C-alpha cells in the first residue's frame, strides 16, 4: 500500500534521495529509519557528483585539473558534510522485505562549508571554484 | 497493487531498465507499452554509457582519447543497437497518472555490432577495444 514517491520515477530532482536499510536483530526501527534518511542523504550527494561528473566530462568543462573518478567518489563526503536543511519527507518499510525507505529533500547547502571541504582534498582553487558552482546552479534548478 | 519490480530499489544490475511512457489520445495501450519497452531498452543502454563515463574517469583508464560527455551520449545510440535478448519482464500501469512502466532485462550484446557503430562515431580502434571489452565485464558481471 502507497505511497506514490516509492515508485520507480526516473526523472532526477537531484536534490532528492531514496534510500534503505534493512531490519536488523540488534534494533529498534527508529534506529534503521535513521540508517535509511542517512543513507539517503547520501544519495542526494552522490546525485551531485555524478552531475560533476557530466559537468567535468563536458566539451565546456574550465576545470584544467585532473579529477579521477576515484577523486569524485572523494567529493562525496564534503557534499553531504555542505548539506542543508534536509527534511525527511517520507518512510516506507516493505512488509515482505523489512526494508525501510526514505525520502529525503536537501533545501540547500553551505558554499564555504564546500569550498573548505573541497580545497582539504587537494583541489585547486580554480577547480573548488566550478564545482562549487555547479551545485549552486542544481540547486537554483530547483 | 503490486509489483516489487517497481519499488525503488537502487541497487544497480546495470543491464536491466525501468522506464514509462503517458497515455496519450491518439492511441491503444499496445502502442504505449511499446513505447515503454523502447525506453526502458533505452535506459539499459544509458546505464551502460555511465559506467563507461565511470571507467574512464578512472585513474586506472587507458584509453588515450579525449571523450567528452556529448561524446558519450553518442554512445548510446550503438549501445542500444548493439543489445541482444532483450526481454520485456513486466509492464505496470499507474492508475492515477495512466503512465506505463516498464521492466526489460538486456540478456547480451553483439561485440562487433557494437565495435562497427563506435568507430563510425570517431573513436580510436584503442578506444573501441577498452569500451566494448567494458562492456563485455559489464554483461558477465550478470
Amino acid at each position: 500500500d502507497v505511497p506514490y514517491w516509492m515508485l520507480q520515477n526516473r526523472s532526477e530532482y537531484i536534490t532528492q534521495g531514496v534510500d534503505s536499510s534493512h531490519i536488523v536483530d540488534g534494533k529498534k526501527t527508529e534506529e534503521i529509519e535513521k540508517i535509511a534518511t542517512k543513507r539517503a542523504t547520501i544519495r542526494v550527494a552522490q546525485n551531485i557528483v555524478h552531475k560533476l561528473k557530466e559537468a567535468y566530462l563536458s566539451k565546456t568543462n574550465r576545470i584544467k585539473q585532473k579529477i579521477t573518478n576515484e577523486m569524485f567518489i572523494q567529493m562525496t563526503q564534503p557534499i553531504y558534510d555542505s548539506l542543508m536543511n534536509v527534511d525527511r519527507l517520507g518512510i516506507y518499510i516493505n512488509p515482505n522485505n523489512e526494508e525501510v525507505f526514505a525520502l529525503v529533500r536537501a533545501r540547500g547547502f553551505d558554499k564555504d562549508a564546500l569550498s573548505e571541504g573541497l580545497h582539504k582534498m587537494s583541489l585547486d582553487n580554480q577547480a573548488v571554484s566550478i564545482l562549487v558552482a555547479k551545485v549552486e546552479e542544481i540547486f537554483k534548478d530547483s
